[PDB]
């Protein structure tokens, strides 16, 4: 898969609630995500999307979409 940044300011968003909002990702997309601790840089977590090759760009882009306006 794929380690994405994701601002852990932004990540409320992502989330949501229960982190049902991700979880409607990870249903659309048809993939995981799953927050890492921190890893990579400071204020952002990292989204580990994994499954399919191609699928974790779509996802990739799902996520990144989202946190474009939030970072």
């Amino acid at each position: 898969g794929i380690d994405v940044p994701v601002p852990r300011h932004s990540v409320g968003v992502v989330i949501g609630r229960s982190g049902e909002m991700i979880k409607k990702i990870q249903n659309d997309a048809g993939v995981r995500i799953q927050f890492k601790q921190d890893d990579g840089t400071g204020p952002e977590k990292i989204a580990h999307i994994m499954g399919p090759p191609d699928r974790c760009e779509h996802a990739a882009r799902i996520i990144n979409d989202l946190l474009q306006s939030l970072r």
